[PDB]
């Protein structure tokens, strides 16, 4: 099913998760004063890149992935192995893309030690994960990790790839309360004919998760869709091919731009 148009509300969450997503490419260019700025993830072997932000002002502990930035990181993108996800191993047959698998475990370390010192420190902050392309399958797998320990995990992505299997898919989907998009906590934000969505394709044992919320130009609260169920539709159907405009851009934002 899909229907049209969110609250304004919602709208400015996804908004702002678009912008430190897409300023993740350019070291966090021209994000809001009242983020703080906390400590630099990187693995040089992946060139895996991001960081861990606090927003005292709405209660949230952010983690970010950039998404590619090197052909170091396009290696990743392009390696369509699904991989048992064995750092969670309590997620019963899950498989995961591979590519993003190699990534997630080059920094897997580092985001736990630096999630568990900042959850223990504000316990009561929402646990939140973003990215954009490969940004948003390191969010993906960072947040389905931490799901199994914390109770306060959130998840927005823009321009997300199929991170994984369908039994990868429902656990995120039971994990993050996608049943409804009055109670999800995962926000798989798609934009008009983005082909990043589309890769790897459904037919190579992929699947999406989440409620997907599909921003149609001239974006805006009412022109953005949020399409539920396993069906074809909304970006899925648009029949975008891989990496183009709408997907570099979403909300206005170009990746890396830093005119915001």
């Amino acid at each position: 099913a899909s229907t049209q148009g969110i609250s304004e509300d919602l709208y400015n969450r996804l908004v702002e998760m678009a912008t430190i997503s897409q300023a993740a490419y350019a070291d966090l260019c021209n994000i809001p004063s009242t983020i703080i700025k906390g400590e630099k993830i990187y693995n040089a072997q992946t060139d895996i890149n991001g960081w861990i932000l606090r927003d005292d002002t709405s209660k949230e502990i952010i983690t970010v992935f950039r998404g590619t930035g090197s052909d170091t990181n396009l290696q990743l993108d392009t390696n369509y192995t699904l991989t048992p996800f064995d750092t969670l191993p309590q997620c019963n047959d899950c498989e995961v893309h591979g590519g993003y698998y190699i990534g997630w475990i080059s920094v897997q370390d580092q985001v736990e030690s630096l999630v568990k010192q900042q959850a223990s420190q504000y316990p009561d902050y929402a646990l939140t994960v973003t990215g954009h392309s490969l940004g948003a399958s390191m969010a993906a797998l960072t947040a389905a990790q931490l799901s199994a320990t914390y109770d306060n995990v959130r998840l927005y992505t823009f321009g997300e790839p199929r991170s994984g299997n369908q039994a990868f898919a429902s656990y995120m989907n039971d994990a993050f309360q996608v049943s409804s998009p009055e109670t999800t906590q995962y926000f798989r934000v798609t934009h008009s004919n983005d082909g990043i969505p589309n890769l790897p394709p459904a037919e190579q044992g992929y699947a999406h998760g989440g409620v997907e919320y599909w921003s149609v130009d001239p974006y805006s609260a009412q022109n953005t869709f949020v399409c539920t169920g396993d069906e074809v539709q909304c970006c899925e159907a648009q029949g975008g091919q891989g990496v183009n405009d709408a997907h570099t851009t979403y909300f206005g934002m170009t990746s890396g731009a830093c005119t915001w």
